[PDB]
């Protein structure tokens, strides 16, 4: 087969770019390993910064999110004493965030893609990339025994962390940087029970807790836990009792529990490859970098790069030129780092590491006091939470 | 002898409080171990935040510093690329800092104290504190064989890090917190040569460098160096060549060298005792806490506590009451920590630690980019550099 851009990866990155390109007139084919269920059972993110919203806007998840997603103007951060509110809008120069839900923005892209007639080879095992640095790359997947060959012009890796694009890049051509943090996150998606209205972030000595939403009668909760320590060991009841355990007056008559919408899980780290490019391969999303879940970045990360991948593709196709397309990893790496940074700070002011000496934790307490206190303090939080500015081009 | 407040320590803390108290009418006696030379050969600080200036103001080092001290409205921070200016006044809400010089503010207090007739027992060996928790404390020093006894009402420890007040506090009554950083600072006070006009802070990969002033034809330079690595090993010429080595276009035709005004030295760490109190003992300054030299805090630290020590003493003496004097370690510990914090951040964004993985240094670079870039970023720097607000009371 022949298409322009061949996408390995039907997660949201893969879909947006596909679902961006299509609208412009640059035929793409999504190449996905799994079934349209398994990707849809994947319950992750809830927070999308604007720009990834405007992006969705500049395509399609207008209808349903304009319709169904809580737009939020603040967060709260509690830290042994009390709850402290941020007011993102008046701190951020006037921006905010929407809690739509990852698995939803994903079902809409599979929705809208389905009706355009744009190609998507699901259950495609053995994907392989051939001819990267070449003038005509080609991708190869098995749909039987039936080894097929798709010649494209450009291959965009939206494979995710455990993808095959990244590895298919001559290692000496790459530069990794990564921190595997010592604790995972235990999620608990429950729906019957109503939430506590804004996001509550928490620095309790038993570890970190996080009350979140998906709907107005749908909750998303997490509590920091050590590694590989089994979930088969957690419980609804054992969850409800520990979450409760790390909160204030938000936690009792106020909180309502229930059995978990059979969603419960794990893990976190920071990782980044440099460069995000090879010949005609382009990594996007989790293929390229990994940021701790704590600053609601990652999907928001993948949107901002899927953005450059696409505008850079317009000019290639539509204008004449695009070696500008070499300047991609350049634009994207700027933002990935201020974002990686924002992510670790959050990670480390809120989390409880096995180590601290009364200085490190003395330091840890004081920085919260300072940032949650100073207006200059607070605006550094706000500014990064909603999203730093986006990007250059030309 | 009998006096009100007995001060162990003639450094600036000891002198200010003494030299504050006197003016109010609360007789004090300074008790110092060394000679008035050795304390005066002690060349340290150059930067004093306002408030410690206003304090000096509210006593005496008006004349000479109103006269001789460069008032500064900004600093510059360089970090492989270029120099970046801060503009403390327009970032700080309108404040600034004066580079007077520690050893000077010290000679003025010995100046002014000398003419009031206020007591100062120099060369007083064997100082010892007796009766802390008692209703009438007493201090004991040897001026011969001649063991003397000074009964006071209150003993204020302005002894410095290596003093005798702190140790004379029932250890289980105290709580220490400290970080011994892995590098010292090599100072080089030269005077014949003019400076480079504002302060230049530097993050160069060979370690940190610091160009500073004392006069308009007097310089103060430092370069980070590993520990106990001998100064007998440094040189003027070997200094001039390494400083130069960690700078930009500020460093050549621009910099002028010379032999060092025989001033060359070492070391740094963070340390804090909690509480800063015992019965009728009060620690002030380096006796109580130690902050890395890098955010020009320490003397500025000691001023802000010498301040509470003194106002708290007014009300005891002059009003009627002062159990308010129990609430001292309370006021002072607030500020010492936001200041300890500000000090480590500075220490760690500018210094080059033996460790960093391309993430820690990737993180290190990005945070500078972020703070030196963001306006909210910049104002968090400014606000802390000039001095956080001061304090409550009543
Ligand atoms: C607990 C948690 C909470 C988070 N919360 C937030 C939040 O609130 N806000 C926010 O903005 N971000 C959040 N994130 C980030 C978010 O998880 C991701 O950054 C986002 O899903 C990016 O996904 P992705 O496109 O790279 O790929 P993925 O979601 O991994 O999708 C990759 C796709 O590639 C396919 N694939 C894999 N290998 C192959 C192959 N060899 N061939 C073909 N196809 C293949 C997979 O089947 C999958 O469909 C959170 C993360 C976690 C873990
Ligand atoms: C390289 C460097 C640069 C610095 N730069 C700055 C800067 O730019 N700005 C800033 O604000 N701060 C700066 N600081 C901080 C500054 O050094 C101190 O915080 C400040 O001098 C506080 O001094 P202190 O009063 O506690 O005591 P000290 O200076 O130690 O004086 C203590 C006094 O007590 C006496 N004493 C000791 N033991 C006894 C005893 N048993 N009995 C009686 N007397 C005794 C000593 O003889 C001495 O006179 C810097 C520090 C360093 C190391």
């Amino acid at each position: 087969m022949k298409t322009q851009v061949a996408i390995i990866g039907a997660g949201p990155s893969g879909l947006l770019l596909g679902q961006l390109l299509h609208k412009a007139g640059i035929d793409n084919v999504i190449l996905e390993r799994q079934t349209p269920d398994y990707v849809l059972g994947r319950i992750r993110a809830g927070v999308l910064e604007q720009g990834m919203v405007d992006l969705l806007r500049e395509a399609g998840v207008d209808r349903r999110m304009a319709r169904d997603g809580l737009v939020h103007e603040g967060v709260e951060i509690a830290f042994a004493g009390q709850r402290r509110r941020i007011d993102l809008k008046r701190l951020s120069g006037g921006k905010t965030v929407t809690v739509y839900g990852q698995t939803e923005v994903t079902r809409d892209l599979m929705e809208a893609r389905e009706a355009c007639g744009a190609t998507t080879v699901y259950q495609a095992a053995e994907v392989r990339l051939h001819d990267l640095q070449g003038e005509r790359p080609y991708v190869t997947f098995e749909r039987d025994g039936e080894r097929l060959r798709l010649d494209c012009d450009y291959i965009a890796g939206c494979d995710g962390f455990h993808g095959i694009s990244r590895q298919s890049i001559p290692a000496e051509r790459l530069k990794v940087f990564e921190r595997v943090y010592p604790f995972g996150w235990l999620g608990l998606l429950a729906d019957t029970p109503p939430v506590s209205h804004e996001l509550i972030y928490a620095n309790h000595p038993r570890g970190f807790a996080l009350c979140s939403q998906r709907s107005a009668t749908r909750s998303r909760y997490y509590v920091q836990v050590p590694l590989t320590e089994k979930v088969e060991d957690w419980s609804d009841e054992r969850f409800w009792t520990e979450l409760k355990a790390r909160l204030p007056a938000e936690v009792a008559e106020k909180l309502v529990t229930g059995p978990s919408l059979e969603k419960s899980i794990a893990p976190l780290r920071s990782f980044v490859v440099e460069p995000m490019q090879h010949g005609r391969l382009f990594l996007a999303g989790d293929a390229a970098h990994i940021v701790p879940p704590t600053g609601a970045k990652g999907l928001n990360l993948a949107a901002s790069d899927v953005s450059t991948l696409y505008r850079l593709l317009l000019k290639a196709y539509r204008e004449g030129r695009g070696e500008l397309l070499e300047r991609y990893s350049a634009i994207c790496l700027r933002r990935i780092w201020k974002a990686e940074r924002f992510s670790w700070w959050m990670t480390s002011v809120l989390h409880r590491f096995p180590d601290t000496d009364a200085f490190s934790q003395r330091i840890q307490q004081t920085e919260l006091e300072y940032y949650l206190g100073s207006e200059a303090g607070l605006a550094t939080i706000a500014e990064n939470y909603v999203g730093l500015p986006y990007e250059e081009i030309e």
